[PDB]
């Protein structure tokens, strides 16, 4: 898990920054091959990066960004496998030609990764289109585990600036974060994807979003988004935690609809 700084070569330019730290492109000499990497570079900030690394170490799924390891040099560094195409929202903003079938493919991949995360009893707590990274146009991975929590053996939730527009009502009202709250976030992520990376709740303050949702109102159907996918969004935005679907149910719906669209394409 502990990497050798002299086997790591970093670029001068920066890729971008998340909630904390800064990410640069790099190259790491493995056992034989050289691997292209994305490297998060920086007392509280040190522990946050190590907690993020601790979460990633425990995860093993094709639809989740893999950690290569950590290194304490100029600063603490978190070395991850590179996803070359970057954040999903930014990609779709630059590529409006991307077909509806392709969007379904990508959000289904996210649902598979989240089904695994749910099974593993980890809550992501920051699921948004910005935190889905593209390996290719047809391969998405979940990233940015800086706010993620391993659930206690005896509880199905974690009790806690917040990304309010992605948060379920129980997160706001009770500070409770579960796989179900991740499902709510996933609904917002779906809306973002089908809106080609547009920000949700445009022009609204966090408090106004909370007020809107309390009234039972939800964001409208994005232009060109299939009704079946908008229906799934709304299901993810079920106010009641118990009645809201888990990721097993969400993944199955997406899987089945994706196959329907693949079938229509062949006809
Ligand atoms: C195409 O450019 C790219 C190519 C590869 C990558 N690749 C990668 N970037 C990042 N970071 C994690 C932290 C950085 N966040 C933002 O830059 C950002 C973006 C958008 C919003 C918003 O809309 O709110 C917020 C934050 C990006 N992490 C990993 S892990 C494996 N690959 C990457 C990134 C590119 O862009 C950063």
């Amino acid at each position: 898990v502990y990497l050798d700084r002299k086997l790591l070569t970093l670029e001068d330019k920066e890729l971008g920054s998340g909630n904390f730290g800064t990410v640069k492109k790099g190259y790491y000499q493995m056992k034989k091959v050289v691997k292209t990497v994305a490297v998060k570079i920086l007392p509280a900030l040190k522990d946050e990066l190590l907690a993020e690394a601790n979460v990633m170490q425990q995860l093993d799924n094709p639809y989740i960004v893999r950690m290569i390891g950590i290194c304490e040099a100029e600063s603490w560094m978190l070395v991850m496998e590179m996803a070359e195409l970057g954040p999903l929202n930014k990609y779709l903003q630059q590529n409006r030609h991307v077909k509806d079938k392709n969007i379904i493919e990508l959000v289904h991949q996210v649902s598979m990764g989240m089904k695994y995360l749910e099974e593993s009893n980890f809550v992501h707590r920051d699921l948004a289109a910005r935190n889905v990274l593209l390996v290719t146009q047809h391969y998405a991975k979940i990233s940015d585990f800086g706010l993620s929590k391993a659930l206690r053996a005896d509880e199905n939730y974690y009790k806690a600036k917040w990304p309010v527009k992605w948060y379920a009502p129980e997160c706001i009202n009770y500070y409770k974060f579960s796989s179900k709250s991740d499902v709510w976030s996933f609904g917002v992520l779906m809306w973002e994807a089908f809106s080609y990376g547009q920000k949700p709740y445009r022009g609204m303050k966090g408090s106004e979003v909370t007020a809107m949702l309390e009234k039972g109102e939800r964001m409208g159907c994005p232009a060109g988004c299939p009704r079946e996918m908008y229906d799934l969004m709304n299901l993810c935005w079920t106010y009641d935690v118990e009645n809201r679907p888990g990721f097993a149910a969400v993944e199955l719906r997406l899987r089945n609809y994706y196959y329907d669209v693949v079938n229509e394409g062949h006809h």
